[PDB]
This record gives C-alpha cells, structure tokens and sequence, in this order.
C-alpha cells in the first residue's frame, strides 16, 4: 500500500539494502515500475520532479499512483517529490498526498540549509510525511556537518555528495565515488542515505540506444559494483531515472525506424515498457530490494 | 462533469450538432482531448476500445478520466466503451464506472442484434448507464430495421452503416457516403446517431507525418465536407481515432528525427500532445460542438 517513506527507508537502513526510486513523468513509466516491483516482490520508492509535476499536473501524478497502489495493494509504496526548490512546493506535495518529501537547499550555507529543511521537517512531520535533504556539493559532504544536521533538523533521510551528479553524463574519465567519506557520514547519523545521480547506463541499454539511432556522445554513469559498494557502506534510496528514459526512449526509436507507417501509440509504447520495467527488475536485484515484501 | 452518454447527444440530437468521440490509450492523448475541450467550450465524449481498456487497464482508464473531469468540472463529459464486443465486456465498463457503452452486433443477422443489444440495454439502463449500438456492414443499413431495432432495443444511439470504415485506409476509389439512407435513419429513429471511422486525414497532419519521414502510401480519409453533412443529416456522435494518432506520431517522429541524443519522454510527448489537441480543437469547430458549454 501506499505509506510515508520513511516506512520502507526504515527496514532498508536496518537491514542493510537498497531501495530504488524510480521516477516517472506518465502512465508507461508508472505502470512499467510498478510490475517491476511486482515481479521481484520488492517495495517501490516512486518519485516525480517538480518538472514531472507540471507535466502531469500534481492531481495526476498522486491521482496515478492511488490507482496503482491499488492494483497492487501488497506492493509498500511510498510517493516522493523528488528535488523539490521550494517550501512552498514541498507543502503543495504534501497537501496533494505525497508521502516523502525532498528538500534540496545544499546549495546554500549549512545554516540556511538546516533553517529551510527543518522548516519543511516540521510542516512535513506534522502531516505525517517523510523528509529528505542533501548535504555538499560537486566540497563534498562533511561528515561533522551530516551528524549535526540530522540532529538539528530531525530529517529522515540525508543525501550526502560524494561524487554522483544526474544524467547521463557523470564522469569525465573513469568512475570515482568517496566511500570511505559514505561511510563515515552513516557511522554518525545512523540514518538511511539516498545516492543522486545513480543510473549506471548499462551496456545492452546504451546498445539498444545507439542501435535505433541515438547518440549517448560520452555518457558514463556509475558502475554497477558502485552501487552495490554504495548499499554496503549505507545508501538505502537509489535515484534512478536516465537509465529508464534511454531503456524506453531506444524502443520509441527502433519502432519509428522499422515501420514508417506505423502510428498506434501502443505499438511504440508496449516495447518501450517491457525495456524499462527489465532495467527496473535488474535494479531491485542488483540493490538487494528483491523479495523483501 | 462526467455524465450519461445522452446528456449530451440529447442536446446534440435537438440542436443539430455533432460531438467528437475521441479515443485515448493513455494519460498523454486524454491531456490534450481535455484541453481542447477546455479551449473550445465544447462537451466531450472520451472513449476507449476493449484493447485501449487491456493496455491500460479498466481501473486506470476510469480513474484518469475522473482526475480530469474534476480537474475541468465545467465540461460536460462522457466515458465511453467503443466497440464493446460481448455482454461481460459492456458489464465490467458499467460496473467500473463508464457511463455510456457500446455492443456492436452487426455482423449478426438482425434478430441477433436486437436480442444482444436489448440484453445489454437492460443491464445498463439499470444502471443509469447509455447505450449506442450499431446496424448494417459494409450490405448498408436498412431504415426500416433501424427503426424497428431503435424502438424495440430502447438503444439510445444508434451507429448506422452509411459507408465509412475504420483507420487510414477508408476509400479505394472517390469517398462515398450513403446520405439518402442517412437522413431516412434518421427521420425514422429520431434518435442521436453515431458515424464510425469519422477521421478525416487532414491535410496539415499528413504533411507533418510525411515531413517527419512517416509512410502513408494509398491513405484517405473522411472530408471535411463529408463530415459536415452528416452532421446536417443527423449524425450527433463522431467517432474520431486515427486522426489523433497520426497527429501525435508524427511529432514524436519529428523529435526523434531532430535529436538524436534526445530521451527525456516529455521533449517528445509535449509537441505530440499540442498537435493532438490542435486536431481536436479544429476537429470541435467544424462539428459544431465549440462554444456549447
Ligand atoms: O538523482 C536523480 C536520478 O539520477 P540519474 O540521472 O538517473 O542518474 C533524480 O533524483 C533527478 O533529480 C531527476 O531525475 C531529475 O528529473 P527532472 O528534473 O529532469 O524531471
Ligand atoms: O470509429 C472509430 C475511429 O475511426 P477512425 O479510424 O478514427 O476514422 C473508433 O470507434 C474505432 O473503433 C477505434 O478507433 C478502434 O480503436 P482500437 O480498437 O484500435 O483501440
Ligand atoms: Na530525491
Ligand atoms: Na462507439
Ligand atoms: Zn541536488
Ligand atoms: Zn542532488
Ligand atoms: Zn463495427
Ligand atoms: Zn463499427
């Protein structure tokens, strides 16, 4: 069913793996997470970014979720804004049957950033909704900062910058994260940890890209044994995002390349699905969520 | 907001207009149906075929048309099955939640039709549910049976073969409808009447699917002219599928075609949501079915 973040966060910090989260911006993607999850009897983090919300309208994208959680009612769900810019949007959220909430001010100063995100912990909380907040930028999270912050802020889930940054285009040469900076950041708050940016591009997907025609110039995301060094150092909410864009979108293109006559929707659509629900599938197995229902 | 099929071709049936049916297979087509309608102050019927209710399943296809009716409460809508082909199917869309649908019996003797459709009539009208059903094969319909089908079944609408036919590919030769046995239908039943495959291939949307390197060798579709004389002769209901489909196919194409490093669904959807929405607002304008909100 669908439940505040901090319900599935909880289990997944205490025992040690990680959830995805996966984001969508419409039915396909939705419906596609969501028999990911029920195949691998895993619990689903769904996020929606703010851009998402515009494109959906926010009475969709909660309205969606409600009808898929019923479908799936022993699936545990928890609905996300996923960086949020505002109080006010995270309040929107709230208001609208979001469960978790995420407050990005690292960008500010550790003071302001601690002043806005416990301003949202507290309207959050009081709503019984779960909050997220990050610390650092691409300096790095410091580990001192993590432990107060938390303390101060009573955020339920902290992510700290050690190297990740979104799409599809992470690295410059080869793949670096800050593990032992990971690790000290979970010694002291004792908290779940989210990891940004942590598509992994994997090689049949950039094919099947690049086969339909698509150009990836350059694109690295984080290795698969990353991620999995990430979860044993304490990350416990895995961002996924690109790797379901480009695992649907090369579908999307090898359909319009093999058949210039053809226009129903679903013929384009249905392939572009089955692609992302399998990168979703791998995902929860390779993150350890599988079977834990 | 979302009401019985003929609340609104009652009104349509009166004052000699035609209302768009409009078919949609997810949340993309139904956004920009919705717009359209809002833009052009028009009522609306939203339709879905048996195999648009199995990809999106019954309990989606309902709840998002109820998400957009409360988004937009001053449109007067119907949700409708198209082509519903058995007792259980237009049962499981009464008990769901549409409030009109459709049994299509044609291809049985006429005794046939009038029993199947007289059962499915009982059980929607139970209901408070409407009910089109349809007479004749392209031989076309007989007068003399509509009008003995139309009193005996208490159908509510009724789609009369007159000469269309579905998809792209409409008329070998020069497009023919029967008007003559249109307008005797009508003078008989005095009921709203239903035309199916109502799309007219305009003449932007083909270019736009050609331009983006689309294939539609031999199409042809409904004219314009066509459609507005069956509307002066009594049609009240346009079924309208194809159209939308290539409008929006077109543009994805166009995307795909432009960008190859494009992934993000929205880059995509957007333009093909517009030029859908285009389509339909034209398609509102010529019908008669602008301004009547
Ligand atoms: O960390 C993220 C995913 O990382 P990724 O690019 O998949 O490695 C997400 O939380 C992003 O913030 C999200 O994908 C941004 O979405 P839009 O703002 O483009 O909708
Ligand atoms: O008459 C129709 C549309 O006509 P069109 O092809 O747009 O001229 C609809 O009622 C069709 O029955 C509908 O488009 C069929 O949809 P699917 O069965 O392919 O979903
Ligand atoms: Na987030
Ligand atoms: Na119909
Ligand atoms: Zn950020
Ligand atoms: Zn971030
Ligand atoms: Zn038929
Ligand atoms: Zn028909």
């Amino acid at each position: 069913m669908l439940v505040k973040g901090n319900e599935i966060l909880l289990k997944a910090h205490k025992e040690g793996y990680g959830v995805g989260a996966f984001n969508f911006v419409n039915f396909e993607m939705l419906n596609a997470i969501f028999e990911a999850g029920n195949e691998e009897n895993s619990p689903l983090f769904i996020q929606a970014s703010e851009g998402a919300i515009k494109y959906m309208g926010i009475d969709m994208a909660v309205g969606m979720v409600k009808i898929m959680c019923e479908r799936y009612p022993h699936i545990p769900v928890a609905l996300h804004l996923d960086h949020g810019t505002t109080f006010e949007s995270c309040e929107k959220a709230v208001k609208a049957g979001f469960t978790s909430v995420m407050i990005d001010a690292s960008h500010h100063a550790f003071e302001e950033n601690l002043e806005l995100t416990s301003k949202v912990v507290k309207m959050a909380h009081n709503a019984g909704v779960s909050v997220e907040a990050e610390l650092g930028r691409l300096v790095l999270v410091n580990p001192k900062e993590a432990e107060q912050f938390v303390k101060e802020s009573q955020v339920d889930y902290l992510a700290p910058a050690i190297g990740t940054s979104q799409g599809a285009f992470k690295f410059k040469g080869e793949p670096k994260l800050d593990f032992e900076r990971l690790q000290e950041v979970k010694r002291l708050t004792n908290i779940p940890l989210v990891l940004h940016g942590a598509s992994a591009i994997p090689d049949n997907v950039r094919k099947s890209y690049l086969d339909a025609g698509g150009d990836l110039k350059g694109s690295k995301g984080v290795p698969f044994e990353f991620l999995q060094e990430s979860v044993k150092g304490g990350i416990n909410k895995v961002n996924t995002d690109t790797d379901l864009r480009i695992a649907f979108i090369a579908e999307v293109r090898k359909v319009a390349n093999e058949d210039k006559s053809q226009f129903d929707l679903r013929k384009f659509f249905s392939p572009a699905q089955l692609a992302l629900k399998n990168v979703v599938k791998e995902r929860m197995k390779l993150l350890g969520s599988a079977n834990k229902i």
